[PDB]
């Protein structure tokens, strides 16, 4: 039982810790092993919905559902928007600017991840939104969809985080795993 364990369960809100922990059981994975992992697929996750919590019935949320019916909803707004079906599954969808978004979170600088992630997807029509944790962003075609405020709290949080793990010695082992 490791210290960023009790960190995670205490940082985050037990839904996000159970989604999380249901994710990386999914895919063989213990949180218990794979903290610092863990602490990660609860910061994209918390992300993802602090994003989804930031427009007017505006988002779709893929991510946080079971693979299947996450696709199921692909599709279903694949063939009523007519937006062709993701390589892979995207975390969230505009109804407003009718595109999925592709949502990162990194411990290195901005450019690398967005770079690594985009020539993953290939299909240039899959937006990317990438936050830091130490305040930046990167979007694709600088269209940062949200308004500056409701962006700039993401990274508030994000900074947050970095600072709870390192008052407690957790963070260097954090930033060097990813
Ligand atoms: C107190 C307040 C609570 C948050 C909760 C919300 C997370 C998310 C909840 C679940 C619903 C579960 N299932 C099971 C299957 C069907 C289904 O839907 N999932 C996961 C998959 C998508 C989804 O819907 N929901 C619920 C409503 C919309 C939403 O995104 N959110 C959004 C902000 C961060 C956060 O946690 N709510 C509730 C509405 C307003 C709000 O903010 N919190 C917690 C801390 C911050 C905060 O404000
Ligand atoms: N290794 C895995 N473990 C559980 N589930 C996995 C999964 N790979 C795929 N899936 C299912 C669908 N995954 C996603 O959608 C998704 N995964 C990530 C990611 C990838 C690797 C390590 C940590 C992360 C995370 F950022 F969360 F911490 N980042 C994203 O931005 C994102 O959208
Ligand atoms: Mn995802
Ligand atoms: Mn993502």
């Amino acid at each position: 039982g490791s210290h960023m364990e009790d960190f995670v369960r205490q940082c985050f809100n037990p839904m996000i810790v159970e989604l999380a922990e249901k994710a990386m059981k999914e895919y063989g994975e213990d949180p218990k092993i794979e903290t610092n992992k863990f602490a990660a697929t609860c910061t994209h996750l918390e992300v993802c919905f602090m994003y989804s919590d930031g427009g007017s019935h505006r988002f779709e949320i893929i991510e946080g559902r079971d693979r299947i019916m996450a696709w199921t909803v692909v599709n279903s707004i694949c063939n009523t928007t007519g937006v062709e079906k993701p390589k892979f599954l995207p975390d969230l969808y505009d109804y407003k600017e009718n595109r999925f978004i592709e949502i990162g979170v990194t411990r290195r600088e901005v450019h690398i991840y967005y770079l690594e992630k985009a020539n993953k997807i290939k299909s240039e029509k899959t937006h990317i939104h990438i936050f830091s944790f130490t305040g930046e962003e990167m979007a694709t075609k600088a269209d940062y969809t949200l308004d500056e405020e409701s962006r700039a709290r993401i990274k508030t949080r994000l900074f947050t985080i970095r600072q709870e793990m390192a008052s407690r010695s957790l963070w260097d082992s954090f930033r060097q795993s990813e």
